[PDB]
């Protein structure tokens, strides 16, 4: 009998990570396990995976460092703005010594494996407006506009600190209050933006690249304790091989998507990028966020870019 995998996620199915799970991950480990997906938040709500892993309903997710902050205070430091320079910062990050207790503590208290590291992309603050109607060069400029954040502390907080004022909705209902104004913007990457048609229902991204964002192949600690040690390397290797063409492929996207936004007649621009970097900045310090980072953990995950 081989052993079920189910995962959720909001993702949509053609997503550069759903699709490098479902081609890559799964027929890799398919002689042992099967992999079961569910996308756009049909089985888990989102932000409530992790927890379905521990109670034992679910057997895999692509987590975010938000979503353990919420168990884990501490984690809200790979979920800062600015902080993560680019995708290969991200992979050394999480390779690096520094996350060894970051990993024991899910393994430990969650049940919950964290396998490996992928690539989401730069959020850029996407908004209804048209650059004439709302030229975005500052955080000034962002005073009162109502930025769809997800709903966690850490990610409310992020998009206060760009000078919004941050609403949280779950990501399947963006597009419709996009498109009945019930929000005035959101700040997916660039391949979201268009896989979700995002684009239809709103007319600038202001490239803001107010966080370079990851997520983590979670996986039951229960499931991967009895596998064989041939089956763990399976798996890990699985894990990290997706994650890999799944990084490459949406770095891809990321390049060539800005041409095709455009096409759409959208206005995609850079703002003042010091002045936003500086202003979050100072917008973290006496945060509880910055209060919650283990000591000397910033400086080394700053040495690694
Ligand atoms: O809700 C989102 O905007 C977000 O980008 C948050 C991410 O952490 C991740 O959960 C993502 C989903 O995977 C949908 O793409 O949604």
């Amino acid at each position: 009998d081989k052993i079920t995998l189910r995962m959720s996620t909001p993702a949509s199915e053609t997503d550069q990570r759903s699709v490098a799970l479902a081609e890559v991950f799964a027929p890799a480990v398919a002689g042992f396990a099967t992999y079961q997906p569910h996308y756009n938040a049909s089985l888990i709500a989102q932000n409530s995976e992790l927890e379905a892993i521990a109670s034992g309903d679910l057997e895999m997710s692509i987590a975010s460092a938000q979503e353990l902050a919420q168990f884990f205070p501490e984690f809200s430091i790979f979920a800062t703005g600015y902080v993560h320079q680019s995708a290969e910062h991200q992979v050394a990050v999480f390779n690096d010594p520094l996350m060894d207790p970051f990993k024991k503590t899910v393994e430990d208290e969650l049940g919950i494996k964290l396998l490996s590291v992928m690539y989401l992309g730069q959020r850029h603050v996407n908004l209804r407006q048209t650059k004439e109607e709302l030229t975005v060069t500052t955080p000034a400029d962002l005073a009162g506009v109502n930025l769809r954040m997800p709903g966690t502390d850490a990610w409310q907080f992020l998009g206060k600190a760009l000078g919004a004022n941050p609403t949280p909705m779950a990501f399947t209902e963006i597009y419709t209050a996009l498109q009945t104004g019930s929000v005035d913007g959101q700040d997916n990457p660039l391949p979201t933006v268009v896989d979700a048609k995002f684009y239809e229902v709103t007319n600038q991204v202001a490239l803001t690249g107010h966080l370079v964002d990851l997520n983590y192949i979670a996986f039951s600690k229960a499931v991967w304790d009895g596998l064989s040690p041939e089956q763990q390397e399976i798996v890990q290797t699985a894990a990290d091989a997706a994650a890999q063409s799944g990084r490459e492929k949406q770095l891809a996207k990321e390049q060539e998507l800005v041409s095709f936004l455009e096409e759409q007649g959208m206005e995609i621009y850079a703002p003042d990028l010091d002045a936003f970097r500086t202003h979050v900045q100072e917008q973290y310090v006496g945060s509880e966020f910055a209060a919650s980072w283990p000591e000397g953990v910033l400086d080394k995950i700053n040495a690694l870019g």
